[PDB]
């Protein structure tokens, strides 16, 4: 931004989901770190990510907005945008990863249940982060050795190279999108089936005592314990809703991983079908209104970096509460 020699001043306008990306972020890792109700596996995967998304926000975001801002026709000097391409790669694939792995150990936790946690959730972070990274560092050395597979037509920054695309494609988006999908549609329908047993006899046992109908109360408490000792003396408080709660915390915990997953995959989908079918027909297409759709589409995949800190939000009381406390008490 010289700003000599800009062509579109009103993209400056998307500076704010800049600083919401990273902002909200913060939020999270602010939150899993200050916020001793949020040390476990899962939320130390959620900062791992949310700092993903930051970076995302903090490096992948404003040089696409320069970008945009120079009518896509790279300002800066011609060894940045390998990095930035690569920068994409890794920081977008760890988010992606993060989710499969998020949703691949929940599963190998359902199945076969049986080091601390707080230590193979350090392993975890570690693999899918150097898969990212695995993923990225060919970027530069492609690009800064052949300046043609990261500038098209010697102006404009996208990746170029067909079977680069394609792989990368496949083995960063669509195996870990198809390992996430299959592995949360077992996860949840595993937990409905154990779930199912004691919450059926519970409301057959509940609905007799709302009756009042006694007899048939007998043998629901009976199914509940072969499914410990709250229900043979049979009072309602303690156990029924220890256990209850339970189940209903892990139902909303899915909810809450179904719906980043889904709006990960709902909002990062666009732009990859539109990308692997420009290449499905190199010839015989209209390339300019791929380009232009493209050019939406992958800023739709990047505003999905600031987003599941406000699922976090709408759906726990304690990242709510923390976001809140943090904002007005830091500043
Ligand atoms: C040399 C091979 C091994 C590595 O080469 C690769 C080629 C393609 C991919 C798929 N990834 C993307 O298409 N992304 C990143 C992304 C990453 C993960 C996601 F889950 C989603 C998007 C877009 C995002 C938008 N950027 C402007 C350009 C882009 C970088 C190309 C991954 C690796």
């Amino acid at each position: 931004k010289f700003p000599d020699g800009v062509q579109n001043w009103p993209a400056l306008s998307i500076v704010i989901i800049i600083i919401m990306t990273i902002g909200g972020n913060i939020l999270v890792i602010m939150a899993v770190s200050m916020e001793k109700k949020l040390h476990n596996a899962t939320n130390y995967f959620l900062m791992s990510l949310a700092i993903a998304d930051m970076l995302v926000g903090l490096l992948v975001m404003p040089l696409s907005l320069l970008a945009i801002l120079y009518d896509y026709v790279w300002p800066l000097p011609r060894y940045l945008c390998p990095v930035w391409i690569s920068l994409d790669v890794l920081f977008s694939t760890a988010s992606i990863m993060h989710l499969c792995a998020i949703s691949l150990d929940r599963y190998v936790a359902i199945r076969n249940p049986i080091f601390n946690s707080r230590t193979k959730a350090i392993m975890k972070i570690a693999i899918v982060w150097a898969i990212s990274i695995g993923v990225s560092v060919p970027i530069p050395v492609i690009g800064l050795r052949d300046e043609e597979k990261v500038f098209v037509n010697n102006t404009t920054c996208v990746l170029n190279d067909p079977n680069f695309v394609l792989i990368g494609s496949f083995v960063a988006f669509f195996i870990p999108l198809t390992i996430m999908v299959i592995t949360y549609c077992l996860t949840i329908y595993v937990l409905r089936r154990q779930a199912a047993d004691l919450e059926d006899n519970w409301e057959t046992l509940n609905d007799n005592l709302k009756v009042i109908a006694l007899t048939k109360m007998r043998a629901a408490a009976l199914d509940a314990q072969k499914a410990r000792h709250g229900f043979d003396i049979l009072t309602r408080n303690a156990y029924i809703q220890k256990y209850l709660q339970a189940i209903n915390n892990e139902r909303k915990a899915s909810k809450v991983l179904g719906i980043v997953f889904f709006v990960f995959l709902i909002m990062w989908c666009p732009f990859f079908i539109t990308n692997i079918l420009s290449v499905l027909c190199e010839k015989s297409c209209n390339q300019k209104l791929m380009e232009k759709l493209l050019n939406v589409f992958v800023w739709i995949g990047y505003v999905n970096s600031g987003i599941n800190p406000l699922v976090y939000t709408l759906f726990n009381k304690i990242y709510r509460r923390a976001f809140s406390n943090y904002l007005r008490c830091n500043y």
